């Protein structure tokens, strides 16, 4: 009789920034667990494995298993697989995306690949990018895991996944299909894994532009936390608003 019987919890934005927010997330997730409400965590992150992420969450007293961690690289693999499980894949990426593809049993190829998947690779090279371009010009579909142009690090803002996709897209004059937030594809793929119905599922996050917009676009109800007077006002000016806006996870009632 709950309106919401499945929860997609965002891992990104500033959801877990500082001790108060961590404790709020711990209390919230533990309550979901107590009520036996299924949930999945969703992230664009491509530098950590499901196992690493779950291990970190548990260390923060936020209950999670590796199977509850769902990334944009997993969504990408899964989406492609359902469309053609016999496609030969060329990818640019790291262990996370490689693992997601491995799990789907793909065959891999270079210049005659059927699908080119672009993810972040912090050891990318001219030749790796060139093979992507040649495969696209040989008719490969062009898919990008995420769209981020820059990535904040210790050193500053480094080149992001989306910047590499722009290079390939410009060179080849082919537009990419993007999977990760703020696109809806990641959220449809997450719904598949979570198993609940779209109209009985809610996405919870605290960033609108990148994160909650994905849920909105995917046709899910959304809870945006960590809002204030000014941000609520601002979103009322946009085409789409979150379903609910609150100060804290502590304020959510399990409707």
């Amino acid at each position: 009789m709950r309106k919401y019987n499945g929860y997609l919890i965002d891992l990104d934005g500033t959801m877990y920034r500082g001790t108060e927010r961590i404790d709020a997330a711990s209390g919230f997730i533990k309550e979901l667990n107590r009520l036996h409400i299924p949930y999945l965590f969703v992230t664009n992150n491509s530098t950590r494995t499901p196992e690493q992420v779950a291990d970190k969450l548990v260390s923060l007293d936020i209950p999670a298993t590796p199977e509850q961690i769902f990334t944009s690289s997993m969504a990408t693999a899964n989406y492609v697989y359902d469309l053609d499980q016999n496609a030969m894949i060329y990818f640019i990426g790291e262990e996370g995306l490689y693992k997601a593809l491995k799990e789907k049993g793909f065959s891999f190829a270079d210049e005659n690949a059927d699908v080119v998947i672009v993810g972040l690779d912090r050891e990318v090279t001219y030749e790796k990018l060139a093979v992507a371009c040649l495969a696209v010009r040989n008719g490969a579909k062009l898919i990008s895991t995420n769209g981020d142009l820059a990535l904040p690090t210790e050193r500053g803002f480094m080149p992001g996944n989306g910047a590499f996709t722009a290079l390939i897209s410009y060179s080849t004059q082919v537009k990419a299909t993007f999977v990760g937030k703020p696109e809806p594809i990641i959220m449809e793929q997450a719904l598949k894994v979570l198993g609940t119905n779209k109209n009985e599922t809610i996405m919870v996050g605290d960033n609108y532009d990148t994160d909650i917009l994905a849920g909105i676009r995917a046709g899910l109800d959304t809870l945006l936390v960590h809002t204030g007077v000014t941000t609520v006002e601002k979103l009322k000016e946009y085409k789409q608003q979150p379903t609910y806006s609150m100060k804290s996870l502590d304020d959510w009632k399990f409707l």
